[PDB]
């Protein structure tokens, strides 16, 4: 299940949040493939409720109306075209599957959907699937409000409505079959796996029953017997009766403790320091590496909207964000996901962003295209973190050192640390309030290496800092606490 199904030496996927199918298709060909990215997580491709108040928020896409591939990202033809073109260039597609529920029970009946499908939440009617009152958990939930009221009761967390979202009766074979019908359509089109949204709100056993109905990956692109990659969104920060380990039999799980703790450490909250990262991973109480999908931030918590709270690092905190992403991509733990966002007008009031609902860049509701500037950055308010030199080069760094052990660790007892990956790579960080100048053992072969954070290797030369490694593997590193990017990374492929 726990294999990404990515090509040979590609080790990361990027979340192109709210991107249109046509733009992702181009991106696969012009950037992702040549830069070594393993795949793309796309937003829910199935029809959702069109919410006008507020005006087309990002979260309207987590309120299904049917399973027709018709959204603001494009129609079914465009979706198929994207999967085909991306697959032909070796870049996988993973879809965000919303199968725990349909839309809000208080939503008005009518055809206010992204494809015009009629639906009536009030009478539990979704004819486009079709689903009726018999397919929901209204009679199974025991809370007085019908919604989830207390997370200390594992039963209502699964059988009741997540903040009013109509809850599907996943134990019924009919419902499980309608879900598999949807997912098998996607698999046969060519998708490589799925992100199961709101997995905590589904019984591990019901999920398994559904997965048992799924086909193997399309044999025109994947080896026979390939199973779809599955990563379940389970927010488990401890303290709840439900644990992410209960879902290991179905596939990997999102490790939300990862970004939450990395954030507090890099921000140096509660006296935490980078030197403590020496035993980062399972030692910190995280799930086993082979069951983890990791990330610094996700579409939900980058807007204070999810697990992690105020500690989560995002593109808004550029300097520290690049370091966190850098550390994540260099460290062997888990399978990594890079975030790619869009800017929205943040407006805090009493510590809360009142514009956290704002959807993707648009013209009267029509999502804007991703424009590429001559410096390779994006326009139309798309942030494109995956294109920042410091992040893109670390994505490549991870590919280069794949399989190499964690070694040659160093720390100053504070926030100046370094470590290597076998004899293929080495990275150094300075998060202290003073300069760093020291000769360290890198485990790398003698030679002149280009630092891939401050620059690039361009045929025989480096555009940024250059590092000289001696015969014994030692090299001198100098990082000022005033550096634009307070960290240096060099690897086998950046050697001159
Ligand atoms: C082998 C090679 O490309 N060497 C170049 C050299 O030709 C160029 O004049 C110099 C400019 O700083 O950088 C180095
Ligand atoms: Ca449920
Ligand atoms: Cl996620």
């Amino acid at each position: 299940q726990y294999s990404p199904n990515t090509q040979q030496g590609r080790t990361s996927i990027v979340h192109l949040f709210e991107w249109r199918w046509v733009d992702i298709a181009l991106e696969c060909e012009r950037y992702l493939a040549p830069k070594g990215f393993g795949g793309v997580q796309v937003s829910p491709p199935n029809e959702n409720v069109a919410i006008y108040n507020p005006f087309r928020p990002w979260w309207e896409r987590y309120q299904p109306v049917s399973y027709k591939l018709c959204t603001r990202s494009g129609n079914e033809d465009e979706f198929r075209n994207m999967v085909t073109r991306c697959n032909n260039v070796g870049v996988r597609i993973y879809v965000d599957a919303v199968i725990n529920h349909m839309c809000g029970n208080a939503v008005s009946a009518g055809t206010s959907s992204t494809c015009g499908s009629y639906f009536n939440p009030g009478s539990r009617d979704f004819p486009a699937v079709p689903y009726s009152g018999w397919d929901f958990n209204d009679g199974k939930c025991k809370t007085g409000s019908g919604d989830i009221e207390n997370y200390n009761d594992a039963t209502q967390v699964r059988d009741c409505r997540l903040t009013g979202l109509l809850d599907l009766a996943l134990e019924k074979d009919y419902v499980r079959s309608k879900i598999a019908e949807y997912m098998n359509h996607l698999i046969d089109i060519g998708v490589a796996g799925f992100r199961l949204a709101a997995s905590k709100h589904m019984w591990p056993g019901d999920i398994k029953a559904i997965l048992d109905k799924l086909h193997n990956l399309n044999s025109n692109w994947f080896p026979a017997g390939s199973k779809p990659f599955i990563y379940q969104e389970v927010i488990d920060l401890g303290g709840e009766p439900i644990k992410s380990s209960d879902y290991f039999g179905n596939g990997r799980v999102t490790e939300f403790k990862y970004g939450a703790k990395l954030g507090t450490v890099i921000r140096k909250w509660n006296g935490e320091k980078m030197s403590y990262l020496k035993n980062w991973g399972e030692g910190w109480g995280f799930v086993p590496s082979d069951r983890a999908l990791v990330f610094v931030d996700n579409h939900d918590n980058q807007r204070g909207h999810g697990a992690g709270g105020a500690s989560i690092l995002t593109f808004w905190d550029a300097r520290l964000y690049k370091m966190a992403v850098g550390f994540m991509l260099a460290h062997p733990y888990g399978f990594t996901r890079v975030m790619s966002s869009y800017r929205w007008p943040r407006q805090f009031q009493n510590g809360n962003d009142v514009n956290d609902w704002v959807g993707p860049p648009n013209n009267n509701g029509v999502i804007k295209e991703v424009t590429i500037n001559p410096d390779t950055t994006c326009g139309n308010d798309w942030v494109c973190e995956h294109r920042w030199r410091q992040i893109r080069n670390m994505v490549i760094f991870r590919n280069v050192v794949d399989g190499q052990p964690f070694t040659n660790w160093y720390d100053n007892g504070s926030n100046q640390v370094a470590f290597g990956r076998g004899n293929r790579g080495f990275i150094v960080f300075n998060n202290d309030d003073w300069s760093f100048s020291l000769t360290l053992q890198t485990g790398l072969p003698a030679g002149t290496y280009c630092d891939v954070i401050s620059g690039d290797k361009i045929n025989g030369n480096c555009t940024g800092i250059k590092i000289y490694v001696s015969d014994d593997g030692k090299a001198h590193f100098s990082i000022s606490n005033s550096a634009e990017d307070p960290f240096i990374a060099i690897h086998a492929e950046s050697k001159l």
